[PDB]
């Protein structure tokens, strides 16, 4: 087997993404036969250099996940990636912690395979063009550059939320993500500040290939805006050495393999 081409010849480009449609994972499982237990997939006709672990922070977002699985599996396969899908389900009902959930995904995914790249994706964002490759680059990669929710514009130049990707080394270089952001907002700006503090830049696909759709939804109880968020992002320099992968503590309550994804239910503590 030879290494897959730099660009995949299976790519179609712009695709039609809609969410009025109903989804059945059985059909999805059925439409995507190459996808093995736990949502793992490896190219059978070429060797791919990207061993990607796609991490999804999660809690009470099953319908969104269904659409995510429905659209992304066919896409990822076309991108000729050797990947796996990890849904990090937060147990309990205390304040949501997006970033800590992502750190957990990093540690748990490594237990399965030697992934070298990590894509962190909100459950409700779907790429509109398969040229927007879900892998890592020489620089941390911001993937959802043109979200319809923001009218295809970056809400602000340093925006690093939605979907992003960090190689195993880039992730390790910043001590992973912070564990101290409970509730909505800021965790992603902290991460962006971490990158800059370790001397890195952000790589992005152009605004046309980077178009992506966000599933319109309402607020989730227990993920209200975090008031101390402004104060935390202004002090990232002082807290990133101690808050992150090296201070990460959680408890896996269960690991369930579903055909389209591995679901890891975890107790990540409470704020204080
Ligand atoms: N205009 C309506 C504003 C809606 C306010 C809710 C905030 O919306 P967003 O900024 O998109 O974030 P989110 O989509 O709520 O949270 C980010 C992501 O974390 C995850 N997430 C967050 C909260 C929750 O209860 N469950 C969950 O699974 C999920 O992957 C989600 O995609
Ligand atoms: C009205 C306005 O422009 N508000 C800005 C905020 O939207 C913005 O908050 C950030 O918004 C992103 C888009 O949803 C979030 O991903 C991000 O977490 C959130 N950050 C914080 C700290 O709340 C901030 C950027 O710091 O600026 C406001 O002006
Ligand atoms: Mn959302």
């Amino acid at each position: 087997l030879t290494a897959c081409p730099e660009e995949s010849p299976l790519l179609v480009g712009p695709m039609l993404i809609e969410f009025n449609i109903p989804v059945d994972l059985k059909l999805v499982e059925q439409q995507n036969p190459k996808v093995k237990l736990g949502g793992r997939y490896t190219p059978m006709d070429c060797i791919s250099p990207h061993k990607v672990a796609i991490i999804i922070p999660f809690r009470n977002r099953q319908e969104h996940l269904k659409y995510w699985l429905y659209y992304l599996h066919p896409i990822l396969q076309r991108q000729q990636l050797d990947y796996g899908i990890y849904v990090i389900n937060q147990a309990g009902e205390s304040m949501f912690n997006r970033a800590k959930l992502l750190n957990v995904g990093f540690k748990e995914a490594l237990k399965d395979y030697d992934y070298n790249c990590f894509v962190f994706s909100d459950v409700d964002l779907i790429p509109m063009n398969d040229h927007n490759t879900y892998r890592c680059f020489s620089q941390p990669r911001h993937i959802s550059v043109a979200m319809d929710k923001f009218g295809f514009s970056l809400p602000y130049v340093q925006y690093f939320g939605g979907v992003s990707a960090l190689s195993k080394q880039q992730f390790l270089s910043i001590n992973g993500f912070p564990n101290n952001y409970w509730g909505w907002g800021g965790e992603d700006d902290d991460i962006y500040n971490r990158l800059a503090f370790r001397g890195m830049s952000v790589s992005r696909p152009n605004a046309v290939i980077g178009k992506t759709r966000h599933i319109r939804h309402s607020r989730d109880k227990k993920n209200e805006p975090n008031p101390q968020r402004f104060d935390r992002i202004a002090h990232t320099k002082e807290t990133m050495l101690s808050d992150g992968l090296n201070s990460l503590t959680y408890m896996v309550l269960e690991v369930q393999r579903y055909p389209l994804y591995t679901k890891i239910t975890v107790d990540i503590g409470t704020p204080s």
